[PDB]
């Protein structure tokens, strides 16, 4: 049979972002739209920066900017936390960690209203070198593959994960961002709750050539994996 939240995801979605950040008290605001397609663990969204010139790089953003949206293979159907918590949703709360500099943490909400998708994220960053990395807008405007393993943390009716990502600085060293995660359930009703795993990301970073506000364009792929002598 085919869960309540599985059903929501069938087709197309719609998904809207929104965040509110403030970063060593550079504030500023995005939003994001476009659509989803968990069948194929497929992500294409543009975001804008609504306030202005966006104070850190757009690629330090893209493990915030709807996990909900991986390709969880039929056999794993009874592992996908992220469409069970559906419609109701889920919390997403991370600390990231920039190797020699400065921390985000953030707060995302994952739920529907009506038939679209909204990520509604506050973030807050501290402890940045203004002439680092980050704040000194250093790092190169692409993107990494990685893997994300994922546990559950039953007592908790979630799950809570950890990953690091490397981000290309402009000289060719690296730029590492250690990921620190708890997902929670909003509703109060029963979830599945995965055996280990992991999702594995690539994702394509582009511009809007006719696109004049600071923005960037997102084209990524989920797949989880990791869990399967048929042949």
């Amino acid at each position: 049979m085919v869960s309540k939240g599985e059903e929501l995801f069938t087709g197309v979605v719609p998904i809207l972002v929104e965040l509110d950040g403030d970063v060593n008290g550079h504030k500023f605001s995005v939003s994001g739209e476009g659509e989803g397609d968990a069948t194929y663990g497929k992500l294409t969204l543009k975001f804008i920066c609504t306030t202005g010139k966006l104070p850190v790089p757009w690629p330090t953003l893209v493990t915030t900017f709807v996990q909900c949206f991986a390709r969880y293979p039929d056999h794993m159907r009874q592992h996908d936390f992220f469409k069970s918590a559906m419609p109701e949703g889920y919390v997403q709360e991370r600390t990231i960690f920039f190797k020699d500099d400065g921390n985000y943490k953030t707060r995302a909400e994952v739920k529907f209203e009506g038939d679209t998708l909204v990520n509604r994220i506050e973030l807050k960053g501290i402890d940045f070198k203004e002439d680092g990395n980050i704040l000194g807008h250093k790092l190169e405007y692409n993107y990494n593959s990685h893997n994300v393993y994922i546990m559950a943390d039953k007592q908790k009716n979630g799950i809570k994960v950890n990953f690091k990502i490397r981000h290309n600085i402009e000289d060719g060293s690296v730029q590492l961002a250690d990921h620190y995660a708890q997902n929670t359930p909003i509703g109060d009703g029963p979830v599945l709750l995965p055996d280990n795993h992991y999702l594995s990301y690539q994702s394509a970073l582009s511009k809007d050539p006719n696109e004049k506000r600071d923005h960037m364009v997102l084209l990524e792929f989920v797949t989880a994996a990791g869990i399967t002598e048929l042949y």
